[PDB]
Formats: C-alpha cells, sequence, structure tokens
C-alpha cells in the first residue's frame, strides 16, 4: 500500500479502530434460499384507495429502492479504499455528532448484496439506486486508481442485473474524500481544484460503467449536502476567507461547476458512442412549501424564499432560466460567487431528468420579527429563508394542527403529506423542466420509536410506515393519469434499516429490518415491503 | 363507631402524603367557550372504507366514551372519600408498583366534568359511561355513608344529560376500600361479609340514580380483576388457607356472588317501582383466540381453555348454564367454590345485557410441552390454560408475522385485531345470549411512544389510534347489517389520557390529550377524537 493512504486511515483510527464485520466474504445466495412466510392475507387490507383501481403506471416505470454507499456497505477499509470526512468525524466526535455510531459495517451491504438483490427480487422490485464510494476509487480523491474498488462495482452491477434489477448510479453521496478536505478544503475549495479532481473521478467510473448504468446523478440533494460544510469535519479546515456560513454557498457553486463539466464529459461520452445513451441529472429535495394563511403576501413570500434557498439554487441555473434565483443573489451577496459565462454553458441545461427525494412538504410561517428584518441579519436564527424554521411552525397551520403524520421526533423534518404530492410535481415539471421527465427519487418513513421495538412481530407490522409508501404511491398514480406528469420512477429510502448519517443506526427508514444484534445482521421483511411489492404487482406492466 | 378515616388515610399517608390538584373548585363552562380549531379538511380519508357505505346504526345506539373513577377523577381524598387499596398501594410501592404515580389527582375530572362534558358534546357524543368510587359513597366501605360523595355524582349526571350524554353507571371498576381488606380481607373473604358489604352499598346508588341511569354494569372486567387479588396490596392480608392462585377463585365465586345478589337487589328496585326499569350486566373482556395452526386439534382445545379461564368462568354462571365451563371445573375446583342452587339462584340470568371490553384478539399456541402436562402441573408457567401464553406465541402465526398492528410495547397485549372482531360478536352473543344485546363496553390505542413527544402538534395527529378506532367501528357497523348481532354501543377507552394502573399517566389512551405538565391539565383534541365524532356523523341517528 500507498504510505499517504495508511497515513489517512492511521489519522482517522486514533481513537478507536475501523470494526470488521461479523462475515466479510462475498457471500452466495444458495439457489433454495427460503424468504420468511407472507403475512397475514389481511394485513394489506384498505391501504388502497379505490381511486385508483385499474391504474397502470407507464410502460417502463421504475419501480425501485434507494440506498448509498456509505449507509449501507460497511467495509470501511475492504480492498483499498481510502478514508471520508464521515470515517473521521464519527471515528473522533462519535458521542457528540455521530449518536454512538460509525459507518465501519452498517448493512453489511458490501458483502451481503447478493443476498439483498434475491430478497429485492422477490418483492417485484425492478430499480436499485445505489450510490458509489468516491475513496473506493480514488482512495486519496485524487492520484492513484483504486481497480478493487472500481471492480467490486463491476460485480454489483452484474449481480443487480442478474436479480432483475436496473442499476441506477449516483457518483457522489456525501462521502468526500478526507485527503481532498485536508489538502485544500475540498468543497470549500477558493480555487477550482474540486471540480478537477470531481471530474477526473466522474469521468472513470462513467467510462467504467456507463454501458452498463443508463441513468445517472451526478450529487445527492446538493443542498442538504452543502447545508453540511457549515459543521464538523469541515469547519476545521476552511481555507483562508472562507466562513462557516459562506463554507454553504461557496460549496453551492462548487458543486454546481462540478455537475456542468461532469455532463458535459457525460454527454461527450454518449456523443462519441463510447458508452450508451443515458440521461443525467441531480437529486432535488425539500419542496415550494404552502403558506400558513393563504393569501397572505408575507407567507407566501417566506414560501417563495424557502423554494428558493431549498430547490432553486441548485435547480434553476441547471433546468432553469441558467442563474439563481432573484431573492438568494440579493440576499446573500457576495458569498455566492458569480457564474462566469463559461460556467453557465456547463450549467444552464446540464440535467436530462429531474429528481426530487418528495419526502414532504412544509408549511411556510413568515417570521414574526418581519422578513425584510430578518434578511437583513445574517445572526437572525432564521436567515437565509426568513420563515419560521422551527418545528412547531414548519408543520403547523394557525389551528395548530399538523399538515399530516409526524414520523419518529428525531427525523421531525419528515411528514406524511401524500396529499400535496401532485402539487409539487406539478410545480416541479413547469418551473425545472427537463427532457426525459421527473423521479420520485426518495421517499420513505421512519416509524416512531421503531428502534425500542425488542420482539420482531412487533417491528415487522409497521403501519404508518406501510401506508405512507401507499399515501405516495397513490399520489404518484394520479400525477401520472390526471395531471399528466411524465413521472419516469418511484424510489423508496430505503429497502434496509441502514446508517442514518447523523443518528446513525437508530433510525430505522427500512422496508426491511436489520438484527444489528445479529452477528450475521440476518434481514427479515416488513409488512410495508409486502404492501410495496403488491403496490407493484397491481400497478405495473407485465 | 366513627369517621376513623384519619386513621386509614394516615396510613395510606405515611411514605408520603396525597398532593393537592391546583384546581379544587367546580369549573364553570362559559356559553362562549372556544374550541380548538378542527384538523384539515382533508384527513380522516382512507379510514372509512367503501365497504360500511351507507350502513346506519340502530336508532338508540350508545355511541360513547367510558372512563372509570380511580382513572380520571382524582380528587382521592376530597369531600370524604375513604381510601382505596390502589391509594395504599400508589403510595407505599410507587417505584414498584405504579410506575412512580398514584392516582391522588390524575385529569382533575372530580373538579372538570362540566368542561369534559362540553368538549364531548362539541364531538356529538351522546353516551358517557363512568363508575363510582365505592369509597367515595361508604369511606369505610360499610358502615356510615359519605352523603357528599352520593351528591358529587348528582351533579355530574345532572350535567352529563344537560350535554346529551346518556349515563351509563359501573358500580364497582376495582377500587376496593381498603379497610375492608384489612378488617376481613377483600374478595377473599372466606365468609360471606364482601358480599353483604357490596349489596349494601350497591343498593345505595341503585336507589339514589336509578330513575336517570337506565344502564349498569356490577364489574369492570371480574377475570381481570380476580387476577390482581393475587398481587399487591391484597396479598399482604390473605386469610389462609389463601394461597396466591387460591387468590383468584376465591375472589371469582365472590364477585360472582356479589354480582348476583347486586342484580336480585336491582330487580326488586325496579319492580318495586323505586327507580325507572333499566339493565344491568357486568363487563367481560378479553377474546376466544384463532389457533395458530387451523385444524389442529391441540391449538383448538388450548384456545377454548383460554375462553373458559378469561370469559367462560364468570359468563357462563350468568349468561350461560349456570356453572363454570368444564374445562375449569376439571382444571381448578379444589380452589373454586362450588355454586351453590341459591347462589345459582342469584347468579344464572343475571345479565339483561352482555357487554365486551374488546380490546382484541388472541392466537392460541397449545403449550410446547403438551397441554396434559400443563395441566396437571400447577407450577408450569403456562397454567392452567396451559396454552403457549408468552408474547412471542400469544400474538405471533406460525409464519412469524403477527395477528396484527401492535400498540405501545408497555401495553403489549394489545394490537388491532378488527379483522376478528365479527368473529367474536358472534360466539359471544350464540354462547351467552342476553335479551338486552351486547355492548362493545371498551376499546383504545395505545399509540407507541406518545408519552415521549414533546410538541403538540406531533401528538396531536394520531394516526394509527384513529385507525384502530375507525377500523373497530366499521367491523361493528358491519357486525350488525351482515351477521345482525343485536349490537347495542360502542364506547371508547378513553376519552383523556387517563391513569392507567400500573403504568400511570405514562401510558396514553385519549382521544384528548391532557397536559400533565400544566397547573389546569388542559384538554386539547387528537385527530382520533374528531375521527369518532366524523363516524357519528355519517353512521349514527341523531
Ligand atoms: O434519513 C435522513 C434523511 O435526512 C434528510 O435531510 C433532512 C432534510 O431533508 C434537510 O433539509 C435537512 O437539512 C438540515 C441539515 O441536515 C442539518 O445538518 C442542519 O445544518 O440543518 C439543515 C436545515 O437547516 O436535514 C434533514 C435531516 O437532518 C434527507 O432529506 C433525506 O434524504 C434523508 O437522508
Ligand atoms: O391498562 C391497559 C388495559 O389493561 C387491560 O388489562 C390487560 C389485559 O386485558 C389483562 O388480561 C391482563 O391481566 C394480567 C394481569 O394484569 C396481571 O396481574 C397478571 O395476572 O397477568 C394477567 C394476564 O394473564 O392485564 C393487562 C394489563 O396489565 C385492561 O383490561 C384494560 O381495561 C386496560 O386498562
Ligand atoms: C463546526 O461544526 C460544528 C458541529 O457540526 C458546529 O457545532 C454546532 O455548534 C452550535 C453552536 O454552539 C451548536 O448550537 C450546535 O448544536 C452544534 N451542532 C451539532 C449538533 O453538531 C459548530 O458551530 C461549527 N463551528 C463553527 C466554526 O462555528
Ligand atoms: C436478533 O438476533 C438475536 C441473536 O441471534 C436474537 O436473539 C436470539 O433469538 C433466538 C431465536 O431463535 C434465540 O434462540 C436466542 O436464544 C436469542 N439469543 C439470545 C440473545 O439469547 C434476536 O431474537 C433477534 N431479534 C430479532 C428481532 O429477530
Ligand atoms: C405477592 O405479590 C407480588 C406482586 O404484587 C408478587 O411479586 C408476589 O409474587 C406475590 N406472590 C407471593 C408469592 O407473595
Ligand atoms: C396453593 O394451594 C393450593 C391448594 O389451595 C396448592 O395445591 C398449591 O400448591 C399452593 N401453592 C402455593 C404455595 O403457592
Ligand atoms: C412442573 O414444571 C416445572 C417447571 O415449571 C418443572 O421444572 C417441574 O419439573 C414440573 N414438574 C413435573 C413433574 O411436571
Ligand atoms: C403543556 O403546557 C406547557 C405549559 O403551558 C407547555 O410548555 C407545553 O408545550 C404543553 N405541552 C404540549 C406538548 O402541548
Ligand atoms: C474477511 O476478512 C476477515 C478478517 O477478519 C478474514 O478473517 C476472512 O477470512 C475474510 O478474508
Ligand atoms: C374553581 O373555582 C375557582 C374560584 O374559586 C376558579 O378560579 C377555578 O377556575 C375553578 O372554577
Amino acid at each position: 500500500g500507498t504510505a499517504e493512504l495508511d497515513a489517512l486511515w492511521n489519522l482517522v483510527e486514533a481513537q478507536y479502530p475501523v470494526q470488521t464485520a461479523a462475515v466479510t466474504t462475498l457471500v452466495t445466495v444458495p439457489d433454495d434460499y427460503k424468504f420468511e412466510a407472507d403475512p397475514p392475507s389481511y394485513a394489506l387490507a384498505g391501504y388502497e384507495t379505490s381511486e385508483i383501481a385499474g391504474l397502470k403506471f407507464p410502460k417502463g416505470f421504475k419501480f425501485g429502492v434507494a440506498g448509498a454507499a456509505i449507509q449501507v456497505e460497511g467495509a470501511a477499509k475492504a480492498e483499498g479504499r481510502g478514508p471520508s470526512t464521515w470515517d473521521y468525524l464519527c471515528h473522533h466526535y462519535a458521542s457528540t455528532q455521530c449518536n454512538n455510531y460509525d459507518p465501519d459495517i452498517t448493512t453489511n451491504h458490501y458483502y451481503l448484496y447478493p443476498l439483498d438483490f434475491a430478497r429485492l427480487q422477490h418483492l417485484g422490485i425492478n430499480t436499485y439506486s445505489f450510490s458509489i464510494s468516491w475513496t473506493r476509487i480514488y482512495p486519496l480523491g485524487a492520484g492513484y486508481v483504486n481497480e478493487a474498488g472500481l471492480a467490486h462495482y463491476d460485480a454489483v452491477i452484474h449481480s443487480a442485473k442478474k436479480y432483475g434489477l436496473e442499476p441506477v448510479g449516483t457518483v457522489f453521496h456525501w462521502d468526500t474524500p478526507l485527503s481532498l478536505m485536508l489538502k485544500y478544503g475540498a468543497w470549500q475549495d477558493t480555487g477550482d481544484q474540486i471540480v478537477k479532481d470531481f471530474v477526473t473521478y466522474a469521468t472513470t467510473v462513467f467510462k467504467r460503467y456507463g454501458n452498463e448504468v443508463k441513468t445517472w446523478f451526478t450529487f445527492n440533494e446538493p443542498r442538504v449536502f452543502c447545508s453540511q460544510n457549515s459543521g464538523l469535519p469541515y469547519n476545521l479546515t476552511y481555507p483562508e476567507g472562507i466562513n462557516s456560513t459562506s463554507a454553504v454557498f461557496r460549496c453551492t457553486y462548487n458543486v454546481l461547476k462540478a455537475h456542468g463539466h461532469a455532463v458535459k464529459v457525460y454527454r461527450d461520452l454518449v456523443a462519441s458512442g463510447t458508452i450508451a445513451a443515458g440521461e443525467i441529472g441531480f437529486k432535488s429535495d425539500d419542496n415550494y412549501p404552502i403558506p400558513a394563511r393563504p393569501g397572505n403576501a408575507d407567507d407566501e413570500e417566506s414560501a417563495k424564499r424557502h423554494e428558493a434557498f431549498r430547490i432553486g439554487i441548485f435547480a434553476q441555473p441547471v433546468y432553469g432560466n441558467g442563474d439563481y434565483p432573484d431573492v438568494v443573489k440579493e440576499t446573500v451577496g457576495d458569498m455566492l460567487p458569480a457564474l462566469t459565462d463559461e460556467d453557465k454553458g456547463y450549467i444552464k441545461g446540464s440535467g436530462d431528468i429531474f429528481a426530487i427525494d418528495g419526502y414532504r412538504t412544509d408549511i411556510s410561517h413568515a417570521a414574526l420579527n418581519g422578513i425584510a428584518n430578518c434578511i437583513r441579519n445574517q445572526s437572525d436564527p432564521n436567515w437565509p429563508v426568513c420563515e419560521e424554521g422551527s418545528d412547531p411552525f414548519a408543520h403547523v397551520y394557525p389551528s395548530g394542527f399538523a399538515i399530516g403524520q409526524s414520523a419518529d421526533p428525531l427525523s421531525s423534518w419528515l411528514v406524511n403529506s401524500a396529499p400535496f404530492i401532485r402539487d409539487q410535481l406539478k410545480f416541479l415539471t413547469q418551473t425545472y423542466p427537463a427532457k426525459g421527465g421527473i423521479y420520485f427519487s426518495a421517499f420513505g418513513w421512519a416509524e416512531d420509536a421503531e428502534y425500542d421495538r425488542q420482539l420482531l412481530y412487533q417491528i415487522t407490522w409497521d403501519g404508518l410506515r406501510t401506508q405512507y409508501l401507499t399515501d405516495y404511491l397513490s399520489q404518484l398514480l394520479l400525477a401520472v393519469h390526471k395531471d399528466g406528469i411524465n413521472l419516469r420512477g418511484a424510489l423508496t429510502w430505503s429497502f434496509v434499516d441502514n446508517w442514518e448519517w447523523g443518528l446513525g443506526m437508530q433510525q430505522k427508514f427500512g422496508f426491511q429490518f436489520v438484527n444489528q444484534s445479529d452477528p450475521d445482521l440476518t434481514r427479515t421483511f416488513k409488512l410495508s415491503a409486502h404492501a410495496y411489492a403488491q403496490f407493484g404487482r397491481n400497478h405495473l406492466h407485465h
């Protein structure tokens, strides 16, 4: 091994070493694998509305699940991988930033992916969304390439297709190479090295997999990702001139450039015939919130500010007119870099497909101390949106009632807001049109206190997750038939309980349970998985 | 004699005294009382299915709520009340038996009943089920009567009727006078003084209220109650030869005798014209489970034994042939006093109406070591039912999936088993026929971890309780029209988060939240409260 690689992992493991999973050997799926038995036939009763009878998704609709490399894989040091910022963060600040978990092992999907795909095939899933661990490809972020890393995902893509699973690839899902952060501040780079290094990485994976993967996303939820750059460990290494309030908007600019340059490479690769033709975008999230008091110009202004800061700041340069929303530039000023002419050439139109992580719709209350007062105070707790961002407002009507069912309070951003899906999709497809249509790239549930159950039968009958997915899929189906949305697919987060960033393995978003108390991390289907399978059975073509 | 109440309350308050609520006056309800606003109109959908469309409950159907004196009243020492066994227990074993709560104050419904009823009227409730604290009437259980106690419930009954709530009265809901337990044991009385004392007590309340209260239950869930007499504080004072076990079955007989004698008096009072004619029974609970493996003779046997020990042991003497179930006679008997013919003369036919606290339906797995070996070993953990009684069996098919959604793990006995309700009602009304029909006398939900929520909007959108109540009401509604069941009403446990026995105020059963972190214990409506209200509008007569 290369010494700089060893130094980085020594650094990360200075307080505690990377833990090694029970089993570390590509598992083999016996042809006689026995799935656990189906739930009672009555369990799925009355989840569906009669309003969707006979309706089918379009031919080719992507009906699938989502995971992310660092969230499901484990094998943090296997086969030459280098450390990311999250390996460092959680090996150094586990008790204050990571709920005493780390991503060393997670669900062990790095070694168990063949079994997972077999279990996904049993439910009729037809699409598998995954992310590439950058550090499996470039262990130092730049420089030498790790052939074992490229080869792992070769094997991953082939088994999935073997199990009927169309692979959909995200190049970057938040697992920043630690090395690039130390060298020059990674996404806070005041220069352009992060773009050069990212495009090289993207070129390699495009060349290696572009013949097999025909739907690509550059970045997963860049607004959420860049907002993290205001925190540890990014703020141990800010470049000179960089604050922790602008680490988010310098990241915004660097990310928009990385996306544009990468899409050009992807399109050049297609136009040269090197890889099969496909579609590329990035996954947006959040929403265009409803005013707390309808018709009130203040609530509408804070709703617009929210859309612009949570969606427009990335989607308007790419799928709209090619510039930032006007409200963002005016409030942030010189913290947000201006788009040079060359930048707009790459960024504007650099999205074949729109993708929305449509977990929910919020409610926007204008700041009680005034939006005009708030936008002028970077120290205001509601800056820069200048709505009331705290939970007792963002989810609550003046009536005091919530917009909808709340999920686990540790993921209090999450609510069941199915009635609003069709409105978001009309807004997104009219404002950020993409020639390839729109994906529902991530929706899912954290059932309240599911981590405190100790007996499996209590876990597997997961009613509120099971009806979220049904509510959401139903509105998705009506968006196609009643609204003509060019909806390309529905991907649920996630297929297994996994490592949910700062919340670790405590928070359960899976429709399969993962027995952390089992060295084998053995798997078992929840009711919500069978509801997902059946909705597929009723509303997919075959 | 005297009012040696002081000796008794000093005993109870020996470790710490009874706490006094912040409000100890009768509240007055302003005519302009403003209710909190309704939830979004787009709520309540997908609960009511298409299958119960156009169906109505019978004219006069009691569509109401249930509470109990020691669970909602508080005022444990107000206006002359004597102590109950639960006052003693929770002031002495708070940390080990009462989850560090006591019923001193509870929801303070003793003083807030006018506001509670005004709020119930706002939802269109027409029936209010309540119990009388025996110790408010006879503070020493027998002897001197507390006129203030009798007069309090006069004011409650008159106010309830004023708010459109037909009052339904339960004579005894587990609050045994401590004095009677100490004097000669409670229901473990080897003589017959407890029957005399109860009958004297029942007569007083029948005379005072029978012109206003026309539906009566003697005992709430006596099988559950008598099983409590195997625990503290009852087992500090058994009058030998009564050992634990020999405590549950002496109680069953004394209660059956108490029930039969009290019902006879009730009938003499009606027949003499002293009180308006009404109906009287008792509230059964539990269920006749389903065999884990259908057609298996062992699972069918343990299911039958379960019904017999949980329903038949009280219901067969009262509504059936007048004797214990044969399987009960065969296993116990040497612990169970024989029902004399004079006993049978009072007990047989002493139920004008049946009532089932139909929380759930269980699954019966025959004991893994054989029923025959379990029944002959009083020390087997599965004696005397000799099914597998533990949670991983009682709720689980051999397939490993649950019978239905589980509730809060501290009330793990509770599951949503709506699909089996109709099957339960046919068995009960064909096996234990009553001329007045059958009441669904309690059902309700303990929403998982609702006690851990910190923000009101998260508490009030209670999706699975809303679901539970609509699912059950829908099956009740289908039971009348498809099965012709003479179902007389539906009463939900409960209208407010109350004091659940040993769990104290931690467990949340209300369709209104009671902010126990208030000096006023302010009530706020949950979604299930409006769901209960909405179902009434859609399916009641009025
Ligand atoms: O399963 C995890 C879940 O996380 C979700 O992110 C949530 C919101 O979508 C996102 O807007 C919000 O943004 C936070 C950021 O994470 C915090 O670090 C902090 O800086 O404040 C921001 C808001 O100002 O984060 C939420 C979770 O914390 C993802 O959307 C979802 O895909 C899942 O990954
Ligand atoms: O408070 C919630 C709910 O509790 C219900 O009682 C539960 C079961 O119905 C009942 O069968 C069970 O009986 C227990 C008993 O409490 C124990 O002391 C011991 O004897 O084991 C028995 C089971 O074999 O108790 C359950 C709650 O503890 C009530 O019926 C209902 O009204 C509610 O109060
Ligand atoms: C560096 O990032 C850290 C941690 O991610 C920020 O830590 C937060 O600090 C604020 C201010 O005290 C606390 O209120 C937060 O609760 C901390 N967040 C959590 C939970 O991690 C820290 O402020 C950032 N440092 C700088 C440069 O400001
Ligand atoms: C998660 O795995 C643990 C460990 O394997 C399980 O605990 C064991 O359960 C088996 C059931 O066959 C028992 O035979 C063992 O005795 C248990 N081990 C212990 C700790 O005593 C646990 O049941 C699993 N949890 C779930 C939800 O499946
Ligand atoms: C007496 O009661 C307590 C619970 O109240 C119980 O633990 C104990 O086992 C009971 N029986 C005996 C043996 O006294
Ligand atoms: C209780 O007494 C019965 C007889 O009434 C006896 O058979 C049983 O073994 C005793 N058990 C104890 C000591 O709990
Ligand atoms: C009775 O059951 C106990 C366990 O509950 C067992 O240990 C004891 O040996 C049994 N006695 C017989 C002979 O069944
Ligand atoms: C209960 O009331 C207290 C004080 O008024 C308040 O702080 C708290 O938010 C209330 N509880 C809820 C969750 O509504
Ligand atoms: C995976 O890695 C482990 C290291 O603990 C080995 O023991 C195993 O043989 C496999 O190579
Ligand atoms: C009891 O009466 C007092 C006044 O004596 C009130 O303040 C209270 O609200 C309740 O009505």
